């Protein structure tokens, strides 16, 4: 009798406690991070926000890099602005790209990025999120370019900081983090962007530094990962800014064992690029410095490539399925599904996962996000921002199209 | 002692459970929907938007159909739009109906539809949605005419797809789906809009098709259905936009056995239509292509008809209680109920109902919405939207009126 | 064992589905309203929003009788708006009062009223609304002039209707209803404005009308009551727009039996009236006809008057404690305390009540709210709106100022 | 058994009435208040909110006045503003500081300050805030300069009101008060600004006034007290608006027993102020007339003061450790992180801290917000506004820089 109504007891303070963290909107169980892959045959679209078409008349921020990062509960499009709204002069893109006013703010998916509507995650013009079940984590990293901190913030609480050990741009994903059994997991980087940088693997638990490790990554170059837990490990793909025209990966354990290479596909995934032909296991310098921020999904030997269509500049969309791209060299793939067309303004890309404790699968979802950049350099405007557009990865029939940004530049404020 | 003790452990841990899934919003319990309609004498207002008028100023969608569905805690317009707001020249509608910028998107019933207050449900140019008493299921197709895909989502994430079976503008309700005992029920079509195409019904259990039939239904037309439970099956009234002026009608068990016809009444319900006059139990040819979204509702063999006033255009909307009307071919009615008056403008319109899980009632409430169209073709603008009202049913004194949409056009952006 | 074990076991699904209705806001615990008023010595300032200032530039609705309701965990105004915006050609006045665009809304208390935070209420151009402790009931009157209907909502969800019984304007309250366990309490009238017209008070429980009586009040008149619960009978105090300058009154137990008069003293509450002089306990026909809104709290037979400053137009108000003025012909006061300044615009005024159960006083605190009305006909401007100020009453220091709304007029929509 | 079947009834019913305050949003336990300011090394940047960027097109309140308080669940930034938005011409800021348009108001931390995310707090030019655990303490000050009233209210209910007793404008804080173990405590000042005034220290539980004393402060002036919670007692740094330019603070114990001084280094804290050069422990006369909301975090016999980089106006900040700087009069310190840089818009700041309920930690964190002040007097603009960024202290790695507002005036409304 004492012992079941002392068991009674701890249940219903035990579960009171977690009823009242679950109303403030905080988790009661770390995601697992434990299954693989799902099985898929395409992409289906889930989401598009016309930002910048709805910005022409709303109040919209003028944004850049909208990657996409889930709780148990609900998905959300972080973002990066200046501070600005589209159609005010403020919006002016003379200001330097590190900026004192740049900031990282989310809002639901698929919501123009309003004033009205996001939420202020950190001050930050690089920037990191994630959840792990129980709280966002995100990291925004300020400063100046000699010794940059990344500001580590778990529940919006101050939990961390990391600051810049080489003093040239410490810089991170700007895509989400991969969260792994209550712990997190995230690649900065701090040097050259045009040589051998130094790349290192962070592992967070709470908000805090709990490990971390410098890549020895000889000859390669690493940057703004996207990085997806797959089987308890943590797989990223990166931008190879100096010499690689396919992208660099590191993939490691949750004690940070790690291994690197490169994408082998001929079918190249960054850009700019050289045309498809025999690619390599290494770096591809052909066109290779520069770059843009994108993703892969490694299937076995096989991989799902997001890449531009154009070689040359951040134009159209396509998803590329290579079932020996991983580890091969030839540049032959066996479906393609179109995303943007070729003629359209693209941009960066990342993944995002869905977990099984949010799905109901009992494997890990893959999704992607495209950003759609508009404006200058390519238009003559004196603002730049992205909208953005997302994918799910699914087991059914899908279809390829053109979803492109669709807003008419110039605008009111460019006259 | 064992026995009572372990019983309340399964009853917190349980109902704990189910309280943090509330909290998220997520229902405990599927809707029955095995009442059978409210005994009704008449119609009361339940909302009006204003869209349009406030949108003159305030940041507003350009919008298309904004229908109503329920969950068991609130109701919400569901509506398409562009990603364009009004006074906005992103709203000239030059653009495609079936464009890669539609998005279905919603609010809260009567709230003008701003970015600021709507929350995003899909990317679509045809859509659908309803609650089970769990979750939100939503349905947007979009895509090539010629493969369109339609996403399933189930609480906002992906469960399903279902592709175009024919290559020609898959396309389903523009109202809400009907739920009965935890499955959804909807209706598409696939290939041509001014001949024999197909028809679908689809069962739906968490956002996964279960089973789907098509319609024997040679010589009838289905589109744009409006579909209600009632008694445990669910009945759909539907626009002929082939050659019928009377709107056809399919029944269907939770088997997806059915049953199919055309509404007899001699007041005919499409737009355009002939003057009343002795009908058919099939499709009335006289003005009979082209077509509105409509509905009715089935008391017995008698019928509650909502439709335009005009026989030729969309003005007006009235509400007509024909107690012989479901089966029998004259043209006489017994109740007339006004709600918008002849020279206003009036167009697209749809059932939903309220479950007794939500109301406390014993019974299926029936209810309706009207889309008020301003702008294009009729008028010198350059684009097109939609304000709404909608009526609940109910068996107690109403009153008949003109509650229209009471924009003035040209808007600004309009020269 | 068995007893106490299933004793937990209806606690715990009883709590459990509280709970859950809780967490979608409805409350579990009626408000008992048997509470006498709390003894005060003035009046706190409680709220003011600015809504005209801020809509100035801001996208503000054009409202009037924004009037103040509470549940047990909030405050919000409530207001009618014709769904249109400040500074946009739709607010232009020529529009009938009682329109079909007309709309019953409301907001956080001290926020200005915008369609971004402002929910939808109900379709009216005449409205009351009032907290049970579990739900909020609304009252919405649309229609004919020659048959107008009230739509009765409990959560949202209509419930009743009540049609006009004579066919000449049913109108209502226009401030908050009043509750005492459980059932809720109005008054409406139908008939003439200036002439004898017919009263009903009307008893409501869970948005049903449970019971109704027609007030016998030859030679009174009676519009736009204020009503509050007193010690679980409810007081309303009216305004006489026939013959009466000086305010009416009805109070009632919840079986509504009532008893009726007019406040005697010389202070004397409508506008217009006549200057201070001796009263009357029936109708002073002096300046009698027409009116203005208002309210006044009954403390034995002292009252507290709230009026306008000025006898001929809605300008200024203050407060007056006139220790014997409910029973007493004298206008001889003991406190006044200013509110807004005799060359400030002023307007409607209604009481509202916060109960013990949200205050956690052991008596019932009084409130009010004024309507400071700018615009046409006194300003020249196409447009009328009101901004609202509102106060409680403590018994602890206070002050008397004058904080009227403070907008500059005309507006850019009026050139 | 029927001890431990009623002992688990007391537990649900009480667990069962917290959840549903709690949904609410009401917590369950009062903050402590007892620990000690951790040990940080520097300062990790918080939040910045770009108002006035945001503002030159969304719709953004002209604010003073920034400053942040937190919950055990979230943080706000509370301010004042004359309901008036940027780039209106109501904005114009010859209306009075203390006007009947002033408000207090508050919206989530790093948010543009908006009619459409911000929440209302009190009428109020004057003005404190903070959080017990259980719910807000608002202090809203009102009224004529010779009588002006603090309206009290906690969880938005007013509870209580403090009136002037010397009837020369009665003014509080700026920043938040301090609360320990349900007691919370602030400091107001009636009298002269330009002399000898009086300053009363409150005790305020769950609204009420519990205690106040009047302070002994011959040749002292205390202003816009700058409060936080240490150890179980209070810490106040304030403003002497009359002769010292270096900060006067006030601490006390829970029964209002309190010491009094000058913070004695060389590093003068208030603006104006001479160049550094030995100090006093009383109040150094240079300069020392008016004066600016500030704040520093004693430790030990050291201090970290902010203060801005000029010596005679609002430009730049700057933390500084000073490890002896409480209680000796040199001008040399330790550390010093930028904050904003000299040639850029400062002004007010206060402290705020982040209690161990809510971070976690064993300790009381040290938090700061800065407000940058843009317009007149220094600007040709017709507007004043602030816009806030904040900091934390952390013991990890952080840099300086500076953050400052970055809007481009004039603004549109100023031509
Ligand atoms: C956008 O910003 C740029 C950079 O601030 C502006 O060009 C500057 O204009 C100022 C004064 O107008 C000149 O004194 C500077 O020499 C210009 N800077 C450079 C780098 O050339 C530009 O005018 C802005 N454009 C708009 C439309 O606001
Ligand atoms: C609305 O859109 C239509 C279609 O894009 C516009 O008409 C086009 O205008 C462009 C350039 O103005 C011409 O080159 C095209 O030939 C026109 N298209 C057609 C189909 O005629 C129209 O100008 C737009 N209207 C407004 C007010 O923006
Ligand atoms: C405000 O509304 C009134 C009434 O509709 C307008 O006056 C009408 O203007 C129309 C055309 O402008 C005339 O044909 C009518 O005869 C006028 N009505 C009356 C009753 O005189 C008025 O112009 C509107 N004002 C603004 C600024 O929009
Ligand atoms: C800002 O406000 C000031 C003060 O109200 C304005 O200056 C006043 O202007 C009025 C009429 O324009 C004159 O009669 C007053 O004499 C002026 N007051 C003072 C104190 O000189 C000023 O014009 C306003 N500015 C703007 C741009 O609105
Ligand atoms: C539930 O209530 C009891 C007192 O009746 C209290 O001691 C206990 O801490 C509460 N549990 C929680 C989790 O708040
Ligand atoms: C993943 O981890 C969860 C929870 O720790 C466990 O229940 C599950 O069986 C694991 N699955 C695999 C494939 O390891
Ligand atoms: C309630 O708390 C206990 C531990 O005290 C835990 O094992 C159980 O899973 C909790 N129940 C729920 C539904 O979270
Ligand atoms: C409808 O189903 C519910 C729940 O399954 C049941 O309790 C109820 O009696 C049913 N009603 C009818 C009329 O079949
Ligand atoms: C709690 O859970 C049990 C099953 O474990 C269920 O029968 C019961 O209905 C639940 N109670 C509530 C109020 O939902
Ligand atoms: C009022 O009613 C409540 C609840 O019904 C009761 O507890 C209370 O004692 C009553 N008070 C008076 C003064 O009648
Ligand atoms: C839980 O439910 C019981 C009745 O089943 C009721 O008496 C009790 O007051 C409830 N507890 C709370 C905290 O509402
Ligand atoms: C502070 O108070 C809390 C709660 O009253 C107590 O548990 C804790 O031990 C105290 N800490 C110190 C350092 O006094
Ligand atoms: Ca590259
Ligand atoms: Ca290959
Ligand atoms: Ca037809
Ligand atoms: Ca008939
Ligand atoms: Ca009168
Ligand atoms: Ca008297
Ligand atoms: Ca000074
Ligand atoms: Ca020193």
């Amino acid at each position: 009798i004492t012992l079941r109504a002392d068991r009674l007891e701890m249940i219903i303070n035990d579960n009171v406690s977690t009823i009242l963290a679950g109303g403030s909107g905080t988790g009661s169980v770390t995601l697992a991070g434990n299954s693989s892959l799902c099985p898929i045959s395409g992409w289906a679209i889930y989401s598009k926000d016309n930002g910048i078409r709805i910005g022409s008349k709303g109040d919209v921020f003028v944004i850049r890099e909208p990657f996409i990062s889930c709780s148990h509960l609900e998905c959300r499009t972080f973002f990066l602005t200046q501070g600005a709204l589209l159609n005010d002069k403020h919006s002016n893109g003379t200001i330097k790209d590190r900026s004192p006013y740049r900031t990282l703010m989310s809002c639901p998916v698929g919501e123009a990025p309003s004033p009205y509507n996001s939420r202020f995650e950190s001050v930050a013009w690089s920037a990191s999120a994630c959840h792990d079940g129980i709280s966002w984590l995100t990291i925004g990293i300020s400063g100046p370019d000699n010794g940059a901190v990344a500001v580590v913030k778990y529940n919006g609480i101050i939990t961390d900081t990391i600051k810049s050990w080489r003093n040239n741009i410490l810089r991170t994903q700007e895509s989400e983090c991969a969260c792994v059994n209550g712990s997190c997991f995230t690649v900065m980087t701090d040097g050259p962007s045009n040589g051998q940088a130094s790349y290192k693997i962070f592992k967070i638990e709470k908000g805090k530094v709990v490990k971390s490790v410098e890549m020895n990554a000889p000859n390669y170059h690493y940057e703004e990962c996207s990085c997806y837990p797959d089987a308890g490990d943590i797989m990223c793909v990166c931008r190879d800014n100096w010499h690689g025209s396919n992208r660099p990966w590191v993939s490691f354990n949750q004690n940070l064992e790690y291994q690197i290479g490169y994408i082998c596909s001929g079918i190249f995934g960054d850009n700019p690029r050289p045309n498809d032909k025999t690619g390599s296991c290494g770096p591809v310098s052909s066109n290779g410095a520069n770059g843009v921020k994108g993703f892969s999904f490694k299937y076995g030997n096989g991989v799902w490539i997001g890449r531009t269509k154009s070689i040359s500049s951040r134009n159209g969309f396509e998803m590329i399925w290579d079932p020996n791209g991983w580890t091969e060299t030839d540049s032959s793939f066996s479906v393609k599904q179109d995303i943007v067309g070729i003629n359209e303004w693209s941009g960066y890309s990342g993944s995002f996962v869905q977990h099984p404790e949010m799905t109901g699968l009992d494997c890990m979802r893959p999704c992607f996000w495209v950003e759609l950049i508009r404006g200058r350099p390519k238009e003559n405007t004196i603002w730049t921002s992205g909208s953005s557009i997302s994918f799910c990865g699914v087991n059914s029939d899908t279809v390829g199209w053109s979803w492109p940004d669709g807003a008419e530049l110039p605008f009111t404020i460019d006259k």
